[PDB]
């Protein structure tokens, strides 16, 4: 899971063609789970300051079930998305966060996606 | 090169066709730098205490010209191939370290490389 949500993550922000894979056709369904309007925020905030902090702080928030694990993947992969291939975001560092919240939930997460 | 050396490794840790690329041929050409007695003395420690321990300590080590950065991404590449995909290694916390050391020669590696 850790290797497939970084994969998914990092195409999401560059859209290479030769860096895609069907796998990710069921984490872009999670999409739905997530407010277009929260990721907007996120984006201007991450505009505003210059960093990757908004999405830092909002990463830290707590995990509490699976729905919400799904909502992270969801919200960092719409991030991913809008903010574009030329932002310098050192991605490991929101992996690093990501995964120490939703790492737990990594086994049920594979049975509820495939 | 951040996210070039990240699906990279990964991809030498499983070996899986579907995510691989040509771009890493030219990354691949780099491991006539490094000694397979240093992967093998790294993977038997990394085995011995059942960490990526060993890994991140090697890792931490200077780097003072691109032929150390192009040395780091070759064992970081080996040791990803040799400790196979069922280790359970936070790959982030890796990159973290290796992008905080060869940063500064992403864009000479680039000329070098490609």
């Amino acid at each position: 899971m850790r290797t497939l949500l970084i994969r998914y993550i990092l195409w999401r922000n560059d859209n290479d063609q030769t860096y895609y894979n069907d796998d990710f056709k069921k984490l872009m369904l999670l999409d739905e789970l997530v407010d277009d309007g929260d990721v907007s925020t996120l984006i201007k905030n991450m505009r505003m300051t210059l960093s990757d902090g908004p999405l830092l702080d909002y990463l830290n928030q707590p995990v509490n079930n699976i729905e919400d694990a799904k909502r992270m993947i969801a919200i960092s992969a719409k991030v991913a998305r809008d903010i574009g291939e030329r932002s310098e975001i050192r991605w490991e560092e929101s992996f690093t966060i990501l995964f120490r919240m939703i790492e737990t939930y990594f086994d049920d997460l594979m049975i509820d996606l495939y």
